[PDB]
């Protein structure tokens, strides 16, 4: 798939307040993934013992992590889908080491979605939301595909 150079604009846009609060919003979609589908705390062997929201708020790692995740993923989509280079070690390390199925992927983008549409109404319209989860749908497939060529697909 190829976004448009406007698609992109729409997702930079939006990504740039984001970045005003790494951390925060880092906070915000993992706990969000946690709550909505709580099978995948299961993964992270460090915080998976973690069981409330108010746990989850004040745990340092998670914090950490979640800063971790999208600076990576902010890194993927300043590219405008020219990435191939930054999705290679992320997709041996989930493939081989962490084993994160796309189903995951798909569960984080859907809780990206969701806290920005909270957190920014005005910039995260329904044409702003559809550039956003195009992106994320090109992020997911050129990941499964790689996923594939190292013996995972999963
Ligand atoms: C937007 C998607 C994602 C991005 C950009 C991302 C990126 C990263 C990065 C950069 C790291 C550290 C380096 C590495 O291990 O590769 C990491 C580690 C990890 N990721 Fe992901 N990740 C994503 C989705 C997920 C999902 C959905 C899960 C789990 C359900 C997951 C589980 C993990 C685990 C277990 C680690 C190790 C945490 C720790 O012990 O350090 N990731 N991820």
């Amino acid at each position: 798939m190829v976004l448009s150079e406007g698609e992109w604009q729409l997702v930079l846009h939006v990504w740039a307040k984001v970045e005003a609060d790494v951390a925060g919003h880092g906070q915000d979609i993992l706990i969000r993934l946690f709550k909505s589908h709580p099978e995948t705390l299961e993964k992270f062997d460090r915080f998976k013992h973690l069981k409330t929201e108010a746990e989850m708020k004040a745990s340092e790692d998670l914090k950490k992590t979640g800063v971790t995740v999208l600076t990576a993923l902010g890194a993927i989509l300043k590219k405008k889908g020219h990435h191939e280079a930054e999705l290679k070690p992320l997709a041996q390390s989930h493939a081989t080491k962490h084993k994160i199925p796309i189903k995951y992927l798909e569960f984080i983008s859907e809780a990206i979605i969701h806290v920005l549409h909270s957190r920014h109404p005005g910039n995260f319209g329904a044409d702003a939301q559809g550039a956003m989860n195009k992106a994320l749908e090109l992020f997911r497939k050129d990941i499964a595909a790689k996923y594939k060529e190292l013996g995972y697909q999963g």
